[PDB]
């Protein structure tokens, strides 16, 4: 639905803001699931972010891209993982989330998690094909970030997980 427009930018804010009634009566109205703001943030990103799980299912069920890249790469998968949310992680998996998906500084959702000590994110990822190997820009892999922040829990868990 069109490019920008405000009804896009009230969904944004709504997902955002976790308010579900609205959400969906802004889906009735026929707002884009997909706009996109300044950032390239879309509603899945924004309800990911600030941990709206029943928004994020909402999305979901009405075709929101669960692969959308915003201007610094990041996915809602990144988002959920970066913010600490289990539960959106393990749902956006589930719609077909791209485990791998590379930021600008070629950061996947496990490097994410691995640097804010996300241990049963680190967890759930690697279960569902997390890349170990995948070395980001500065050339660390998830397991060289747990080392360098000296968490021998995480680095056990991607090791052995
Ligand atoms: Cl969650």
């Amino acid at each position: 639905h069109h490019h920008g427009s405000d009804l896009g930018k009230k969904l944004l804010e709504a997902a955002r803001a976790g308010q579900d009634d609205e959400v969906r009566i802004l889906m009735a109205n026929g707002a884009d699931v997909n706009a996109v703001d300044e950032y390239g943030s879309t509603p899945l990103h924004l309800a990911a972010l600030a941990g709206h799980l029943e928004i994020v299912e909402v999305l979901l069920k009405n075709g929101a891209d669960v692969n959308a890249y915003d201007t610094r790469g990041l996915t809602p998968l990144h988002l959920a993982a970066l913010y600490g949310h289990l539960e959106i992680v393990e749902v956006l998996l589930k719609h077909g989330a791209d485990v791998n998906a590379r930021d600008r500084y070629g950061d996947t959702p496990l490097h994410l998690a691995a640097e804010l000590g996300h241990l049963e994110i680190v967890e759930v990822l690697l279960k569902n094909g997390a890349d170990v190997n995948a070395q980001d820009k500065f050339g660390k892999t998830a397991f060289d970030i747990s080392i360098d922040n000296g968490n021998e829990d995480l680095a056990e868990i991607l090791q052995k997980l």
